[PDB]
């Protein structure tokens, strides 16, 4: 029975899954002046235009809005990234306070927050064959900053009442995700791993370098949910990031000079 605090935090993981203390671990800090740009780089697509929403889960250490990914209808392709990923969902990171909540840093730097937009490869099949492979996961991430309101969250602020408690689930229907994208795709990429149990080391990471702003209300509704169940004490769901991990024998590469 994991989670985010003092008895069964990140601190406790590796007790449950070794793969807590492995080479290939996230997230990371990314030192901007060591990350090298790399020519090699084939230019990121993202292709989002028929992606298809669900619902939107509360599961008890984040929310996640879920896509129909059994047909390419949102996919991610280029990049660092050999053949097709398919959206499954998006979730965020978030503090209980605007100067932390990311899981990525940028010279050691915190974010309010951070978006993760969640794909898996296609030649195996399904999300739970690509999770057992080294490549099987392409995780998007996207700083979020504290200042102006972004329109396209909206939608997602206002259903968060509906799925406060662990277990709720609200339809989710119709919700473009272009509308979190900031800018510039200029990007960061390593290897490296899901940053919560099991923690498996599936993961190429795409984080863009560009943060996108939020309004104070925004996050604060995000502050509102709750990791209990309902009918169970309360417990803000706050600080659902874990720390920055060894970078061990990695490189960070960049997109951009
Ligand atoms: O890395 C995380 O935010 C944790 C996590 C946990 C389980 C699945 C996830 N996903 O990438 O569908 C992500
Ligand atoms: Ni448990
Ligand atoms: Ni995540």
């Amino acid at each position: 029975h994991w989670g985010y605090g003092k008895h069964n935090g990140p601190e406790h993981w590796h007790k449950d899954f070794p793969i807590a203390k492995g080479e290939r671990q996230s997230p990371v800090d990314i030192d901007t002046h060591t990350a090298k740009y790399d020519p090699s780089l084939k230019p990121l697509s993202v292709s989002y235009d028929q992606a298809t929403s669900l619902r939107i889960l509360n599961n008890g250490h984040a929310f996640n809005v879920e896509f129909d990914d059994s047909q390419d209808k949102a996919v991610l392709k280029g990049g660092p990234l050999d053949g097709t990923y398919r959206l499954i969902q998006f979730h965020f990171h978030w503090g209980s306070l605007d100067g932390q909540g990311s899981e990525h840093t940028v010279d050691k730097k915190k974010y309010a927050a951070e978006l993760h937009l969640v794909h898996w490869n296609t030649k195996y099949g399904d999300f739970g064959k690509a999770v057992q492979q080294p490549d099987g996961l392409a995780v998007l991430g996207i700083f979020l900053k504290v200042g102006s309101a972004k329109p396209g969250l909206q939608k997602v602020v206002d259903v968060l009442d509906s799925i406060k408690t662990k277990g709720k689930s609200a339809d989710f229907t119709n919700f473009d995700p272009r509308g979190l994208l900031p800018e510039s795709l200029d990007y960061w990429t390593y290897p490296g791993s899901l940053t919560t149990p099991p923690l498996l080391e599936c993961v190429t990471w795409i984080v863009l370098k560009e943060p996108i702003s939020v309004s104070s209300e925004q996050v604060l509704k995000f502050r509102k949910l709750n990791f209990n169940g309902e009918g169970e004490p309360e417990e803000l769901m706050v600080d659902n990031w874990r720390p920055a991990q060894p970078l061990k024998n990695r490189q960070i590469k960049a997109s951009f000079k």
